[PDB]
């Protein structure tokens, strides 16, 4: 019974949060066997964030200029290089508390938690997805670059996400662990806009599936439509385009209530164009689209 | 930048995590030193549910019908006894990963993370907050019972809450670690109805003032108000009087921010009276009752 904004255990995660601090910057580390990953842009003083040469600016640095500081311990710090926008710290400890792990790059409307870091010590952990813009929604404060998305298959952890930066606009913009941005991002205090900030089509499907298990069954109408029909209702409202493969993925959700997709569709299709009339879906007054099929199969099924 | 419904890092408390398993029965326990808590309700079968004796059902009980399992391996149950509604079983092993804890409990309105397990194994994080009725809107399916409900302070865990039941509402309900019920609930398949479920004003007033720090500040008006006339509004809308202890509690967010707390009184006021007109706060449709002034200076903050 409920349904909540539910993020992944942070414990094998927080067992890899370390401080790295290079001059007068301090950043979070992920140290994972005997390398500390962390944001490039710790070498920068904020004077040279405007337009920095980040391999010029690395020339100058050596191996005893990055501290990493793992709790209360020193970590020694023997290579560092450079991958795209992350430093890779090559120290001469394994990190024993390191949990079986993988890098992914998560595509847009894909789910994840953020275990919100300062000083290499956790401060919270929260449920984000990868907006169709490439930004993130997330809650992070100075200091809380390094910060990892991640998600977690029974044992193994897969990170996907380091905080990189917050963009004039409020929202957060990062890399993959091999250092490469998602979206057009750059790691530079620059006019970067992001683009339209579409809604996650199969996410609120997803949702609305969610909220006929648990019992809210308001909002499902007599009504049918097609993949083109409700494209079109998509596009007028900037919800992102239903495939057939989404279709799909919704295919146990379906299958689980007898509802039809096309008929949730129909469902959602309607919502799109009367609105909520001040009713609630799942404690919500308005679609969510951050809860991808996987994940309500997975809090709907109860998977540790 | 940014505002989220933030739990606390979860790892201190997945390392208590247990099953306990008496007869058909399996929930999960709390492992702390040399005892594990769990629900008293593990010693039922769905048959005793109705209307159980649990001092006659735990006559029957020994020491060695409780197993209790962290991860892969057994402890030895050396002693059992009951408190309120819940077991306390002694192994006879310390938890090597008990962190500094306190058994607290908390007030209607105030707020905790849960770790929702299944077999003693973690699935997820969440917040929560009592309700003004005594009840918390989780995630739990069966098998979920004995996940708890916890704040941290830097180290020291304060376990608040331990789950124990669904009401017919699919609202939950439990008890604080001495195994005392939050609210009138028995743990008991019984005819048990909510009271109303009040809004937390002094919530709503902290999440309007992380509202205001994150930007958002289109519901700021040109008015003011008193406790008594705002109080008149809280109680047609099923709003929790505001009292004077209350705005003294906001009264860092209304330093912060400069904006008089009977100022957002009055915004509450006119929001409550004309709706939000289709427009979002901190990416919500609804008022956010869920954040305490505390919460709000930690994330606003930065505490870890
Ligand atoms: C202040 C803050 C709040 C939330 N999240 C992150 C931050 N910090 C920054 O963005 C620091 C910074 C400042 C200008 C540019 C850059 C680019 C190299 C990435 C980085
Ligand atoms: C099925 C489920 C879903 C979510 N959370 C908990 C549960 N389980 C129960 O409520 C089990 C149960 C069933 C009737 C009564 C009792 C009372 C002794 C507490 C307990």
């Amino acid at each position: 019974s409920g349904f909540r904004k539910m993020a992944f255990p942070s414990g094998k995660v927080e067992g890899c949060m370390v401080q790295v601090t290079c001059g007068t910057t301090t950043l979070n580390g992920l140290w994972l066997d005997d390398v500390v990953y962390c944001p490039r842009h710790v070498i920068c003083t904020s004077e040279d964030m405007l337009n920095p040469n980040y391999e010029d600016l690395l020339i100058r640095k050596s191996n005893h200029n990055f501290l990493v500081q793992a709790g209360n311990v020193q970590l020694r710090v023997i290579g560092h290089s450079m991958q795209n926008c992350v430093l890779k710290l090559k120290v001469d400890t394994a990190n024993p508390k390191t949990p079986k792990y993988k890098f992914v790059r998560i595509q847009p409307g894909q789910t994840f938690s953020v275990l919100a870091c300062y000083n290499g010590s956790p401060s919270g952990v929260y449920q984000c997805a990868m907006r169709p813009n490439f930004t993130i929604k997330g809650s992070f404060l100075n200091g809380s670059c390094g910060s990892v998305g991640f998600n977690i298959d029974y044992d193994c952890v897969s990170f996907c996400y380091m905080h990189h930066m917050e963009l004039p606009t409020g929202v957060h913009a990062g890399t993959d662990l091999e250092g490469n941005f998602y979206g057009p991002f750059v790691d530079r205090q620059t006019a970067q806009a992001a683009g339209t900030d579409t809604t996650i089509t199969v996410n609120v499907l997803a949702w609305l599936y969610a909220a006929v298990i648990n019992g809210d069954r308001w909002f499902l109408n007599r009504f049918t439509t097609t993949l083109n029909d409700f494209n079109l209702v998509a596009m007028k409202y900037n919800y992102e385009p239903l495939t057939q493969d989404h279709v799909d993925i919704l295919g146990p959700l379906s299958a689980q209530t007898g509802i039809a997709v096309l008929d949730m569709c129909a469902s959602l299709k309607e919502l799109l164009q009367n609105g909520m009339n001040g009713r609630t879906i799942l404690g919500s007054a308005l679609l969510e689209d951050e809860f991808t099929p996987f994940d309500v199969v997975r809090q709907c099924s109860g998977v540790t």
